[PDB]
């Protein structure tokens, strides 16, 4: 990173090059950098939201030789309706008079560009389908990793794994623009956005090795993520999501310690027909992450110690357990935060198994998964759980992922 060409990043309270070229960022009046994490940019279609780098000239590339590789994240909202299919769209744009690099979307698809100063013209593209239960790629965030080499293959990664290569040695010369502009280009869906976070260009071939290593330390392994990959915050409502039974959803039976709190159902049927065919996301009891030891920003990081609210009838519980009962597996109960008393409910939030429920005295009770007890999937806190995870890396039941209401996705809430 500290040799790329071209490190855009919000530093200091402004977006600038952190390259040793400091090439200048022009920004238009409707860019939107999220409160949370500022790195995180938001273009609209909109003309005014637009950011144009201006390269130094050492860097404009023009050349039959030179390799060169992007890196980015990006979070790309789910295509809604008809209007979608077909518009191929550009969002980051380095093509001047036939020849240059661009990326550009359609519906289900990211697409590299790489045109010769002969307009001959070579693609590269990663598809996902909106027809999948529990989407990987829908509105979540992606790390996008292009690599050029001109004697050899333009290659896209996803989330640092190979996806899609094609021979480019039959190109020439390509003199690309000394600018890049980021800016939705010939969108035709008035609502459509991006998000785009951590730009690089690198003026050489990355390497599998190079793409795992920045796949991993731009992932910031220290702060949990909800399911959209946005940092995980206290004080926000959340559906839960089991990675173990993802068609279940969390209901109480009755709140206090007689009741228990239990995976049920079927997750309703999201359904635009040729569009997308999804489960819902928006179901169940939602959970509310409180503050206990602590950071005075509202980020969840590995190992804060804190409170899971429930919300059942519209009305806060707390997440809590007898550890004395019978069994390994605790059953978990939704009681009123008054007179809790000294029940366990002191959870440890680890960056697939997130919650690790602790007695008063700081000892483990067990992350929190379930257990069928006469046919009812009842959450449990168990260090069945804890034991296992140490032994083998196979997805368990207390795997979860929290997930608030986005304008990306589109579900009613
Ligand atoms: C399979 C099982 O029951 N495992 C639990 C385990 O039990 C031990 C042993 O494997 C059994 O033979 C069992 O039976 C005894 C019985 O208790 C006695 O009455 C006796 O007379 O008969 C048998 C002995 O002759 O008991 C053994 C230990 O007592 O015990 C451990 C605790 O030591 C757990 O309770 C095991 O159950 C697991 O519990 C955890 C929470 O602690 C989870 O619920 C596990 O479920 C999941 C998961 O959350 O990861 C999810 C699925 O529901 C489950 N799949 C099933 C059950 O079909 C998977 C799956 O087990 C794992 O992925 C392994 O492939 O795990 C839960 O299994």
């Amino acid at each position: 990173i500290n040799t790329s060409i071209l490190s855009l990043r919000y530093e200091n309270n402004h977006l600038i090059d952190l390259s040793r070229y400091a090439s200048k960022i022009n920004i238009g009046s409707r860019v939107n950098f999220d409160p949370i994490d500022k790195n995180q940019i938001q273009l609209f279609n909109l003309e005014s939201s637009k950011i144009e780098v201006i390269l130094k000239n050492a860097i404009v590339y023009n050349s039959m030789y030179e390799n060169f590789s992007t890196s980015f994240w990006i979070k790309i909202p789910k295509y809604f309706s008809e209007i979608s299919l077909n518009n191929e769209y550009t969002i980051i744009n380095c093509i001047e008079n036939n020849s240059g690099w661009k990326v550009s979307l359609n519906y289900g698809e990211i697409i590299w560009t790489l045109q010769d100063n002969k307009q001959n013209i070579q693609r590269v593209v990663f598809k996902y389908s909106q027809m999948v239960a529990i989407s990987d790629y829908i509105n979540r965030w992606i790390f996008i990793t292009i690599t050029n080499n001109r004697l050899t293959k333009s290659k896209i990664y996803i989330n640092g794994r190979l996806i899609d290569q094609k021979p480019i040695s039959n190109l020439g010369n390509i003199h690309a623009s000394n600018k890049i502009m980021f800016k939705l280009d010939g969108c035709r869906d008035p609502r459509r956005y991006i998000m785009i976070k951590y730009f690089n260009l690198f003026d050489k071939e990355l390497n599998e090795k190079e793409i795992k290593d920045l796949y991993d330390s731009q992932s910031n392994s220290g702060i949990l993520k909800d399911f959209w990959g946005n940092y995980l915050q206290y004080d926000k409502p959340y559906y839960m999501l089991n990675l173990f039974d993802p068609n279940k959803y969390v209901d109480v039976n009755n709140v206090g310690i007689r009741g228990y709190m239990y995976l049920k159902g079927s997750r309703s049927t999201l359904l635009t027909t040729n569009i997308y065919l999804n489960s819902g996301l928006y179901m169940g009891t939602k959970f509310i992450i409180k503050k206990y030891a602590s950071n005075k920003d509202n980020i969840v990081r590995n190992n804060d110690r804190v409170y899971i609210n429930v919300v059942v009838n519209n009305k806060e519980y707390r997440l809590a357990t007898n550890a004395s009962q019978a069994g390994v597996e605790k059953i978990l109960s939704a009681l009123e935060i008054p007179d809790i008393g000294n029940l366990s409910q002191v959870v440890v939030m680890k960056s697939k198994c997130k919650m690790n429920l602790q007695d008063n005295n700081g000892n483990d009770i067990g992350f929190i998964g379930f257990h069928k007890f006469n046919d009812i999937y009842k959450l449990v806190a168990s260090n069945w759980y804890n034991r296992q995870i140490e032994i083998s890396s196979r997805t368990f039941g207390c795997s979860w992922e929290f997930i608030p209401v986005d304008d990306g996705w589109g579900e009613k809430p």
